[PDB]
């Protein structure tokens, strides 16, 4: 079958030498059996127990009939002919048979026969893999048949299983080594003893077989016809045995000096450049040096298929066949900005059809190990946002230039600096960046982001890296930043009075920065209009008067802090358009906060607030408000003065009764009252047009107290 | 075994000769084993160890028993008979076996055998290819799968050619085998024909055994000597024949130098020039196949040919794409033209030339494409887009396009992706260019043929131009519209543009001027101007625009203009003006002196007020001040009745003035992004405005009276 490739050249030569020696053995045996005789004649005069050997001549007569000739020849042949010459063909036959047995014993031993057949078959079908040729075709990738992809995946699995199963055995090598050694030693024996005894084949033989009572003679001389022929046959046989021994020594040295238990594949990965080709362990690399002696092409083809880069490409082609464009545009979803976005999570790579999703607007990556980005992403022109999460993705120069002028927002969440690609700074049209993952590492701080300056158009910079310091580079790029945002996730952000350098900062948001106060740099940042200081642990905030520097100060947030009182100086902060001070420890409300006549949106939930002053109606321009989880017990009438108010959130308070003045508020749309000890509700609450039952967040039992007309009105307003 | 085709006629003849030689050797060996003896008679009258041999006849009695006769016969046969005469059949057997071994060793040599089986298996399937028959028939329906198999066969042929042409092993082995056969035949002719005289029927032996026999000389008859003589004569004749054949083959191999295959006959007959000579160890195989049957060599040359591979790829692509899928993919572009666009295809499917309804064709990364005369079958085409698609043209296609192409879009990553024959067009009017073409010492040389477009009237140069080219300046003496976008590169004109007095609309996008050059003032015929993203901060140069007596539209948006110079009041001819994404904060009253103004965009600015002169612009129809800081709408805004779309989003509007219903002509308004509180009830009297034109949220929509809600739903519905 395929066993021809197992045998090296020196196996063919030895097999044919064995065939020739077996043939001469058979011919010698069949000739020696039916025709070998020994013609003996008596010696009349015997000198020194040996034959004397000393009118027309006459024939001597010995008075012996033919039957006596037969008897004496038989006896002389039986006793006085060397057993070496008599049994030559059978000895040669035995030597050839045992040589054949040693040659093919492993072929007939079922322990290793399974390994041999499995290895040769798998090598054949891997040399027959169309994927192997395509792997060296590149020495851009095409497409693999989905069925051929399945076949190649199954072949990969079977090859890995066979490697693990066979690299551990280590018996075939031992068997062939033993066979080689046995062949060498047996050749040595049959070249020593045969040549030692070869002179014993003589044409004439003197036998004194000591038979007189039946013959009357003592010594006899005999001619054996086949002595010349048998000597020639023995010479040819021992010459062939010498050749066999030469082959045995060659094979033994080749196997011993090579040390072929490990195969390095040192040329193929140096020529095809596939470093991901692992070396072969014992009982396997010997099987591969054998094939190399037959043909190294099979070795190269099999090593290419054992390569891991080949595995990556085959798996990527399987994925490319696996995904379809229609289902991709089906799964495309609206992101937090309601733009067409599909989060790429738990995916090793990217199918090649998805790069036809030209309508993609926002992208999100997650758990993708360094996927290659072909310029086919250039089809996805609308992609203005990207969310990088734990992915060291790799792009191509056309795709790089495409995303340079097609990306305006970006969101990086890297577990390491290497996960952020180096050519991101060439994407200079980027204006919104969202960084995550610690880059404030020791002795390499802010070195990679030194290229953030080069993003000249960077205008929104969201940072979550436990920033304990404001970088000089981030400060310099921040002079043209319109909105900077830093999330210290509990770490103490420090500015070293360098935040004031970013004068053109139109908005700023610091989350969990543990500032506990507002330095003069923030006040010196006059362009701030939207500001947040969440989880800064602020205790005293009376310095917000310096926020008067912010002439167009609109939104101010100091929520999630230790704040327990509100400065009277916030009265001079009339510019405040939006405010968010929840999750603090404030217990009262001062009359000065009501001077922020531009205030429109508010949130002061989860505080110890216990009353609502009469000047709340002075803040008419409010439209949304949240005061959940406080100590408010009654609704003052002035609270109902804010007619243009639309949304409310007043949960988890100690309120007990609801004044009918809530009916005065016509513009109300949503209101939260769940978490309060109310018993009866005024009917006027159901006279607000924009307010509906869905807008009215309140307990069901209190709603049952209202007239059924109010219930019907709320439901029928909810219907349309 | 398919190796029978590997055997030339002389190989089979040598095989038959060796078979006959083996048969006669076996016959001689078995007969010599069974019957070869000598019958000896002693000579009583001996002269000089020679038989002198000098009343009815009486027999001679030599006083010898039978066993003595047997003994003396054996002795003389062993001693006084020539070894060659006795061992002739075994020498013959040795010669036959070694001849067979020299015949088969290369077949039995695994190194050569692997290559031989690989070559024969590849050649058989090449002769079996379903595409070889078609290709040699043409010297047409092709299933996709058979095309895949043909391409795989091309790949395997290339692999084998790369792998084995380095060999030079089988040739050397066969040369050595032929040399060995020839020299061995010569030796076994010489020594045999010399010693053949030794075979005689009768021999004389003076074996000198007298102590046992008592005689001097013995004459023995060998019965089989005549038979062995006949066998030897037949065998030597056979050896002569074998040597003739071997020497003929050796000379023939040493005559034509089979190491290189000229490979010119088929390339000249079937017209496939890309069938070059194969190397050593491959020209050997091709020569041997030629010896057997050159039909298989011709069937292999096609898949060695490179025109064949390209034709097979083209055939596979054309079969892959059908008319129905192309008509399904036929869409409409933004120019209201029926548009079919193709991207990253190997070639041109020829089923496309039945869709005459196509008007705009777009090519993108479709390499090695030539434009066939079949495009004359498609006359409805009017725009061609070549995006990094280096295309060559055939004569009828270019002739048809010269009278049937009007607008051309060329996008290139390199100069050579621009075909040089495009200049010969004479009905081409609109041209759009995409790609850098600046150069050092040879700047703007590819476009030296741009002059050859005398029908060019509309031009667009997005070519990374740091300078205005000379040839474009020359060709500008007949253009109508010139579009320039240097992709942020600063544009240099420097008195090289004013010659184009025929220009009516000039667009300078991202030219990075930062200030308007003087030459543009020579364009009296200029009517619509754009200077987007040119970092313009001072725009006083418009004082010279009084020369432009038809200056109707203007756009200076995406710049850094801090203020509006009052001289705008002189440009009454302006009817539209877009100035968004600028740093302007105040609006001088002279801006409202251009009563012809109808459209205006002031988005993304530092504006905080609307002057009461806004009503002086009665012709105004559309406005966009989105992302500004306007607090309230002065009722003068409502003076302009023919307002038709307003964009007030992302502003600080607190309430909508009740005069909203006065503007009957209004068709859209934007109010999301503004600090609005309640929509006025007058919003219910809008004649043409609908919910589609009402850009506002549902929570502010609920403030509308339910009658207004019903009216808005009905207007949106139909």
């Amino acid at each position: 079958p395929a066993y021809r490739i197992l045998k090296p050249w020196w196996d063919v030569f030895t097999d044919y030498i064995s065939i020739v020696m077996l043939m001469i053995a058979v011919f010698g045996g069949t000739l020696q059996v039916t025709q070998d005789k020994m013609i003996c004649l008596p010696c009349k005069w015997v000198t020194k127990d040996s034959c004397n050997d000393s009118t027309g001549p006459t024939g001597i007569k010995y008075d012996l009939d033919r039957h006596q000739y037969n008897y004496v020849d038989a006896v002389c042949y039986e006793n006085r002919l060397h057993w070496f010459a008599k049994y030559f063909p059978y000895l040669v036959l035995l030597h050839t048979l045992i040589f054949l047995a040693c040659s093919n014993f492993w072929f007939k031993f079922p322990r290793t026969s399974s390994k041999l057949e499995h290895f040769v078959s798998i090598l054949l079908k891997c040399f027959d893999s169309p994927w192997t040729t395509r792997a060296l075709s590149e020495t851009e990738t095409g497409v693999l048949d989905k069925k051929e992809g399945e076949q190649a995946k199954a072949l990969f699995e079977k090859v890995k299983k066979f490697r693990t199963h066979v690299e551990e055995g280590d018996i075939v090598y031992r068997l062939y080594m033993r066979q080689t050694i046995i062949k060498v030693i047996k050749f040595a024996l049959i070249i020593c003893y045969t040549v030692y005894y070869v002179h014993n084949i003589k044409f004439d033989v003197d036998c004194t077989v000591d038979i007189e009572s039946l013959t009357g003679y003592r010594t006899y001389r005999c001619a054996h016809p086949l002595a010349t022929l048998f000597k020639i046959l023995a010479s040819f046989y021992i010459s062939l045995v010498i050749f066999y021994g030469l082959i045995c020594m060659y094979t033994l040295w080749w196997m011993l000096r090579r040390s072929l238990k490990k195969y390095s594949f040192e040329s193929i990965r140096e020529e095809s450049s596939y470093s991901d080709i692992p070396d072969v362990k014992n009982d396997f690399a010997f099987m591969l040096h054998l094939i190399d002696q037959y043909d190294p092409l099979y070795s190269k083809r099999f090593a290419v298929f054992l390569s891991e880069v080949s595995e990556n490409k085959l798996r990527q082609l399987n994925l490319n066949n696996e995904w379809t464009l229609d289902k991709l545009r089906q799964r495309l979803t609206k992101n937090a900005q309601d733009k067409l976005e599909l989060h790429l999570f738990m995916l090793s790579g990217i199918p090649d059809t998805v790069f036809d999703l030209v309508e993609l607007e926002v992208l999100k990556l997650e758990l993708i190990p360094d996927v290659t980005i072909p310029p086919s992403i250039a089809q996805l022109t609308g992609l203005k946002e990207l969310w990088l999460y734990h992915t060291a993705a790799k792009i191509e120069a056309p795709a790089l230039a495409f995303l340079r002028e097609n990306l305006r927002a970006l969101h990086i969440k890297f577990t390491d600096i290497k996960e952020i690609p180096l050519w991101i700074y060439s994407l200079k049209t980027l204006e919104e960046l969202h960084l995550t993952g610690n880059l404030s590492a020791e002795n390499n701080r802010y070195i990679v982001i030194d290229g953030l300056r080069e993003l000249k158009r960077l205008k929104v910079l969201r940072l979550k890296s436990n920033l304990s310091k404001l970088p000089q580079v981030v400060t310099d790029v921040g002079v043209h930043l319109q909105k900077l945002s830093i999330n210290n996730e509990g770490t103490k952000l420090i500015v070293l009075n360098s935040l004031k350098k970013m004068v053109n900062l139109t908005e700023l948001e610091l989350i969990r920065c543990d500032l506990e106060r507002i330095p003069h740099s923030i006040f010196s940042l006059h362009n701030l209009q939207e500001i947040d200081l969440k989880d800064n642990n602020l205790k005293t905030i009376e310095e917000i008067i310096s926020f008067q520097h912010l002439h167009r100060l609109t939104c101010l947030k100091l929520w999630y802090n230790h704040i327990a009182y509100i400065p009277i100086q916030i009265g001079n902060l009339t510019n405040l358009e939006r405010l968010y001070l929840n999750r603090n420890k404030i217990e009262k409300i001062p009359t000065q906060l009501f001077y922020c006549r531009k205030l429109r949106y508010l949130d002061l939930s989860h505080n110890n607030l216990t009353f609502l002053p009469a000047d709340i109606g002075l803040l008419q321009n409010l439209q949304n408000l949240a005061v959940t989880a406080n100590r408010i017990e009654a609704l003052p009438p002035e609270l109902f003065q804010c007619r243009k108010l639309r949304a409310l959130h007043l949960g988890n308070n100690v309120l007990q009764s609801l004044p009918s003045r809530v009916g005065e508020l016509t513009n109300l749309t949503q209101i939260e009252l769940r978490g309060n000890r109310l018993e009866c509700l005024p009917v006027e609450l159901g006279e607000c047009p924009l307010l509906k039952r869905s807008g009215l967040v309140v307990e069901e039992d209190l709603f049952s107290t209202l007239p059924p007309e109010v219930k019907e009105r709320l439901w029928r307003a909810d219907k349309e």
